[PDB]
């Protein structure tokens, strides 16, 4: 099985290919990572295109999200209401549209990727990067372990897109399992509420409420997640209450995709710097059972109980080389991998090898850094380009003293002969004298709502000016302003700032 | 030390004081529950009015926020920026206005609560409730146990308001250790996220979304915590964006705390339930020691033992008597208080007291809920009484097909000759075409807006029609909608519903 997917010149990109395979591809490959954690690295690791993955649960939006993205329609992928995609779309440039299967791109060694579907076409967008479109995450057996998969390309890819709908929020088990297994690369996730034009202004914050709370004992990490709530839709709006915060939140997420190529290779760094660790723990792993273990007898019984004291095993050996405990892995996996293990078999430790390893971390790395900094602007405006990235698409267009204290005196009048108790006239009094106006209800109301500053249903002398006021600029012919400016606010009432 | 804060007919409320005094008084008593976790209740319990305790961290708002519901200021506390609040205010009732301090309702068993003052003043809202004000929870060596304090109001209080303040949220550990004391009481808990009106939206968002993510793992509990948005407070909005939103909030807040009273013995009969599951529980965990303990020898190593094997004894008895760790209360802090107890003077298990409980709670309390039901109609429209609550307040004031279609053909003419590209005029050509109207660029804006339905950055004929349908509508001297209705909106770009 193999992938196809990630699409003179001393660069810190380069560096790093070195780095890898100078320091970190020795380790790896004696104490046998690959059979336990990863595959060694390839070229296509480093010279690949960027990707965004999307995940979710069923009709959460994740197809239309690409196709959003897109402007576009996707050829493999199909919008529908029950559960559609099946497979794993990997939506990346095609000279030409069209699709192409798994398996095209000896597997003797066997390949279940047959359900796997490569989807081309040309598209600006996808000259910067490719999406991947995965199936939907089960809410409430499978033919093959959903979280390992995702695990698989938290390593690789540069986003996590989470997918929500506001209209039908659930937060699932096997969705709480699939966080798990992104573990470690908390940063690469953009959490998403789709749909929030669906449901009432009200509802949305429940909504984005319970997620949010829910979201914080799932992850667990004390760095709160970013959420982006939105509707990520090509169609009008259900309700439109919310319609700036919606495409406030898309941009957001749209310069923060943006920029991945520009800052393709901090992540890739970033992500080496987190294989190290893991390689260097499991190093310490492999080699303390090793050490542990006979020469010849009773050696069937020392794994039986090595395995069992593994817990034991990571902890002494968290205190004795101070490592954070997030950097080892899930015990119970360990547990089942090493039983197919021949423990003889296993190397020594070999302080050689980790000295190269704590050296690229602690220095070679800490050079690269500046080198990296120049590169993050020597020449690094090419971003993504085209499609619903355009800035066309937002359209063609883009201290004082109050203003009725000259007519304030004229007001009064008429305000304590309408015979106001405590200063204060009642709504009844007011509604009752404010339609002699004959002015429409409507208006009338619109002028209230702004007149009554306080909002105690009452209006002061001031409060009767302002209405006034309004009252007399609509009857000359003008619009009321949706919300009173500092301006127009009675002095008295002004806030603090 | 005592309270005067709590200010024929065979009613359910009495019923309960008659089964507490007849089947938990006992059960107190005999195994020393006073002692341990709260005294004897006392008429006052049964008899007094209801009360709102608002707590949370310094400048959130809290006595502002009584100030408002009250609309009036509070005799003894005052406002401010810094630090001003020292001591728990007990606004209650008060024929005529001003305060009276601790000690006036032989304490030789001496008093703290000196610092403990009661505001007194006659009100509308005061005849129905009470209301707390307390101290300011620190945030980043006290005279006094903080979450004990509130512990003892969790139990005796209707409902608890706990400020956060978007403008500058923290979630600190002291108000982290409260939250612990009120563990049981989550309930009455209602969670206020104040001057919401100070952030902007976006901002808001992040606010509310860290608190929640906050709040999931301090509590802890799967149920998710209503919170109620808004700045409760007299003045002006500083961001009005979302004054829909927390106007309709202070209202769910308002109606919540408006029916307390006909919602009162409700609450009692299940901190009644839920006291008599602790003492339950108490009993079991002082008859298993006393059964443990040996009659005169070896006793001091024998206490010393049980005191560390406690952990233990609390999982054994939680296997052995089916009941839900929730029930058991704090190990370390029983660890403490045992110390202080002649173990031998403990009294053995009387499964007599026991029985007599366990059934007040099978079957007793089962059958008073027929008449609690009966009083929660019979004649319980009084509830909280003019103040912010009136509904005055508010002020006095409160299928078809496409309208553009007739002159459709009209439009296209001057649309298809403005040369769009495949069917789509650009924004460059549909601005400089628009201002050719002479309208102001503010307006025409607008009309953008609204016109642009897939908002793509262009219009299709469609689109263009209506952007020329509200050109027209608006040179003929008309309003333009804030939003589109579903009945402007192009039937075949219309949403499915
Ligand atoms: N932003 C949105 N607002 C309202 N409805 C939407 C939105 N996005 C998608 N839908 C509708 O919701 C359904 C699900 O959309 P779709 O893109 O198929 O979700 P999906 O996650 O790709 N499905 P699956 O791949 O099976 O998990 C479709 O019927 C859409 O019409
Ligand atoms: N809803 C609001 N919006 C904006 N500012 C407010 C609001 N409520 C109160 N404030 C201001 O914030 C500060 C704190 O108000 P205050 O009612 O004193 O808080 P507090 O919690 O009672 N203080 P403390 O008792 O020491 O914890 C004051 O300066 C008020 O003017
Ligand atoms: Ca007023
Ligand atoms: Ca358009
Ligand atoms: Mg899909
Ligand atoms: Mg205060």
């Amino acid at each position: 099985m193999f992938s196809w997917m990630k699409k003179a010149i001393r660069t810190v990109t380069s560096s790093l290919k070195e780095l890898y395979r100078t320091k970190l591809l020795p380790l790896e490959e004696h104490y046998r990572f690959g059979s336990f954690h990863s595959p060694a690295l390839e070229d296509a690791d480093f010279d690949g295109k960027p990707m965004v993955l999307v995940a979710g649960q069923y009709s959460t939006g994740k197809t239309s999200f690409i196709q959003y993205l897109l402007e576009q329609e996707v050829p493999g992928s199909r919008v529908g209401p029950e559960p559609t995609t099946d497979c794993f779309v990997a939506v990346m440039h095609g000279e030409t549209e069209g699709t192409v299967p798994g398996n095209a791109l000896n597997p003797f060694g066997n390949t279940f990727l047959n359900r796997f579907m490569c989807a081309q076409l040309p598209n600006q967008v996808l000259e910067s990067i490719s999406i991947i479109d995965t199936p939907g995450i089960l809410s409430g057996s499978r033919g093959y372990d959903f979280p390992a998969v995702l695990r698989w390309f938290a390593e690789r890819v540069d986003l996590i897109i989470l997918l929500f709908d506001a209209h039908k929020l659930e937060i699932s088990d096997e969705f709480s399992e699939a966080i798990g297994a992104l573990r470690g690369h908390e940063d690469k996730i953009r959490v998403v509420l789709n749909k929030a034009d669906m449901v009432e202004t009200q509802q949305l914050m429940r909504v984005y409420g319970a997620l949010m709370w829910a979201l914080g004992k799932v992850v667990g990490t004390p760095e709160v997640l970013r959420v982006y709530i939105g509707s990520f839709w090509s169609q009008p709006l259900l309700v439109p209450d919310n319609r700036r915060l919606f495409e406030l939140e898309e941009q957001d997420l749209f310069r923060d995709i943006q920029g991945l190529p520009r800052h393709a290779a901090l992540r890739k760094l970033n992500d080496l710097v987190k294989r190290a660790r893991l390689v260097r723990v499991h190093a310490y792993i492999i080699s303390y059972l090793k050490k542990e273990m006979p020469t010849v007898f009773g050696k069937e019984n020392k794994k039986k109980q090595l395995i069992l004291k593994l817990p034991v095993i990571f902890a002494k050996i968290q205190l004795e080389h101070h490592i954070s405990p997030g950097d080892f892995p899930d015990c119970q996996k360990m547990q089942e991998l090493l039983m197919a293990h021949d423990f003889t078999k296993f190397h020594s430790l070999k302080p050689k090898l980790l000295e190269a390893l704590d050296d690229m971390l602690a220095q070679d790395i800490a050079k690269l850094m500046p080198l990296l900094r120049q590169e993050e602007l020597e020449s690094v405006e090419a971003g993504v380009a085209g499609g619903a990235f355009e800035g066309t698409r937002m359209g063609p267009f883009v201290d004082a003293e109050w203003v009725v204290t000259k007519d304030k005196s004229k007001y009064d009048e008429i305000f304590y002969n309408l015979a106001p108790a405590d200063g204060k006239l009642s709504g009844s009094k007011a509604k009752t004298w404010m339609v002699g106006t004959k002015l429409p209800n409507s208006v009338l109301g619109r002028i209230w709502k702004l007149s009554d500053v306080d909002r105690d249903g009452m209006l002061d002398d001031e409060e009767f000016a302002l209405a006034s006021h309004l009252i007399e600029a609509k009857l000359e012919g003008h619009g009321l302003p949706t919300n009173l400016p500092r301006r127009l606010v009675p002095p008295s009432k002004r806030r603090q700032k």
